[PDB]
C-alpha cells in the first residue's frame, strides 16, 4: 500500500473509527481540517480521457465532483480536489456569516448508509468564503495539476433575509468572479420559505436576476472556464409532477445553464434512526427518488437542460443510472462519508470499469442512453 494514497488501508480503519464513535459534525470539521492543513491523502493517477464529460464550456476531467455542504465555506478546496474529484461546489453561502440550527444537527445511519441533518445554512459569509476560494485561485493559478478543476458556488439567503434575490445579488458581486458557475440553492429544507422560491413564478424571476447580475458584474474572470459562471439551479426532490413541469418550462425559458438534480428529501420517515430527526435525508435511500427526478426532469425539458446529478450515488453503478437518466455529471456527499478519503478514486474506476463493460466508448454516449 501506497501511504499517499487515498486507498491506503489505514485510512479506511480510520473511516471505520470516525463512522462508529464520532460525531457526525465534528468528524467532518476535523476532516476539513485534515484537508486545510494538506495532510490528507491524494490520487495521483491520471484520469481515463473517456471518461471526460461537460456541461457547455465546463470541461469537466472527470464526472465527479464534490456537492455543496461538503466544504460550506471553501476552506480546503485543494485537498478536496486532490482526492480524485473534477470540481467541487462549495459553500451555499450567505451574505452574511451565520451559525445554523442548533447542533448537533447531522446524524449518519450506517445500515443504511444515509444521513440527515438540519444545518440551517451554517456558513462564514460571503466576504470570508470569496477570500478563501480567491487564495485557491491563486493557488490553482501556480499549481499545474488544478488548471482544469473546477469551483462552483452555491448560494442562498441569511434566515432572516425578506428578498433572496437581494441575498443572491450580493453574493454574486462578491464571489462570482472567481466561481466557474453559480448554484441557486432554492432547495434546502432546513431554511423556513426557502423551498417556495421553487414556484414557477419565483424561480424565474430568481434565475434571471442571477443571470442579470453575473452579466452587470461582467483578468476579468478568475476561475477556471475564463469565462462568467454559468448557472445552475438546485431542486428539491420533493416537488409533484405539476410543480416540475412547471419548473421545467422556466428552466427552458430562462435558458439556466444547468439543473443540480435533487437536494435532500423530507419524504423519507422509514429510517428508524431518523424518527426523533429534523432535516433533509442524503445517502442510499435518497438513490431512487433522485434518479427518477433526474428522468422526469430530462424529459420534462426535451433533454435541453445539463443534469448534474446527487443523491445516493455511492458506486460505479449509482454513477452510470444517474447518467443514463440524463445527468452529464454527478456530485458526492454522502459517499466520501462512508466510503471514505478513497470515495473518488474508487467511484472513478468503478465507472471506468461498468462504461468498458457495457460496451461504452466513453461516458458522454451514456447520458440520457435509457430513453
Ligand atoms: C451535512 C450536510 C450538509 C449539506 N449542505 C448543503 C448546502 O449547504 N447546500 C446544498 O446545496 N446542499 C447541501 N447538502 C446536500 C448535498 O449537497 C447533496 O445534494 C445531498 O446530500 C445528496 O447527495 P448524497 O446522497 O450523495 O449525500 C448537504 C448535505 C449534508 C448531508
Ligand atoms: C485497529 C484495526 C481495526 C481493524 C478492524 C477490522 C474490521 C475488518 O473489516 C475489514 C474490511 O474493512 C475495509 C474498510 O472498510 C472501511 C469502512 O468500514 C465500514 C464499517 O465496517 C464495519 C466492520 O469493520
Ligand atoms: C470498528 C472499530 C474500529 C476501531 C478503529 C480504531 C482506529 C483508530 O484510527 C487511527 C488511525 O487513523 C490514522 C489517521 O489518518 C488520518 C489523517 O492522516 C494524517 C496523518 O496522520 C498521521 C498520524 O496518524
Ligand atoms: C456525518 C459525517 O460523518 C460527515 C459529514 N458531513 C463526514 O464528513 N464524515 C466523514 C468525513 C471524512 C471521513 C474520512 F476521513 F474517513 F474520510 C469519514 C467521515
Ligand atoms: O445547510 C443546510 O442545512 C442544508 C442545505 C441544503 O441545501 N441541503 C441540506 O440538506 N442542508
Amino acid at each position: 500500500f501506497e501511504s499517499y494514497n487515498p486507498e491506503f488501508f489505514l485510512y479506511d480503519i480510520f473511516l471505520k473509527f470516525c463512522l462508529k464513535y464520532i460525531d457526525g459534525e465534528i468528524c467532518h470539521d476535523l476532516f476539513l481540517l485534515l484537508g486545510k492543513y494538506n495532510i490528507l491523502p491524494y490520487d495521483t493517477s491520471n484520469d481515463s480521457i473517456y471518461a471526460c464529460t461537460n456541461i457547455k464550456h465546463l470541461d469537466f476531467i472527470n464526472p465527479f465532483g464534490v456537492a455543496a455542504g461538503f466544504d460550506k465555506n471553501g476552506v480546503c478546496i485543494d485537498s478536496i480536489l486532490k482526492l480524485g474529484f473534477s470540481f467541487i461546489e462549495i459553500g451555499t453561502i450567505t451574505p452574511r456569516g451565520q451559525t445554523g440550527n442548533a447542533k448537533p444537527r447531522i446524524f449518519r445511519d450506517v445500515e443504511s448508509r444515509s444521513i440527515i441533518n438540519s444545518c440551517g445554512f451554517n456558513n462564514m459569509g460571503c466576504d470570508k468564503v470569496t477570500e478563501n476560494l480567491i487564495l485557491f485561485r491563486k493557488r490553482q493559478e501556480e499549481d499545474k495539476l488544478l488548471s482544469k478543476h473546477i469551483v462552483g458556488v452555491s448560494i442562498g439567503k441569511n434566515k432572516d433575509t425578506v428578498n433572496i434575490v437581494d441575498d443572491l445579488k450580493y453574493c454574486i458581486n462578491k464571489i462570482g468572479r472567481y466561481a466557474d458557475y453559480i448554484a441557486i440553492n432554492v432547495s434546502s429544507p432546513n431554511t423556513p420559505g426557502l423551498r417556495d422560491n421553487q414556484e414557477a413564478g419565483k424561480l424565474k424571476n430568481i434565475i434571471l436576476s442571477v443571470k442579470e447580475e453575473i452579466d452587470n458584474l461582467e483578468f476579468l474572470w478568475f476561475n477556471t472556464t475564463k469565462k462568467k459562471p454559468l448557472v445552475f439551479v438546485k431542486l428539491a426532490p420533493d416537488l409533484n409532477q405539476e410543480q416540475k413541469k412547471e419548473i421545467a418550462d422556466v428552466l427552458l425559458e430562462t435558458n439556466i445553464d444547468g439543473m443540480i438534480i435533487s437536494n435532500t428529501t423530507t419524504q423519507i420517515n422509514d429510517i428508524k434512526s431518523f424518527e426523533n430527526k429534523k432535516g433533509g435525508v442524503s445517502g442510499a435511500k435518497l438513490k431512487d427518488i433522485s434518479t427518477k427526478f433526474i428522468c422526469e426532469m430530462y424529459n420534462y425539458t426535451n433533454k435541453q437542460i445539463p443534469i448534474i446529478a446527487s443523491g445516493g450515488i455511492f458506486s460505479g453503478l449509482d454513477a452510470l443510472e444517474k447518467i443514463e437518466a440524463g445527468a452529464s455529471v454527478c456530485q458526492l456527499y454522502s459517499c466520501l462519508v462512508f466510503n471514505g478519503m478513497k470515495s473518488a478514486v474508487q467511484i472513478k474506476r468503478e465507472l471506468n470499469h461498468l462504461l468498458y463493460q457495457r460496451g461504452y466508448y466513453n461516458l458522454k454516449e451514456a447520458i440520457g442512453r435509457k430513453h
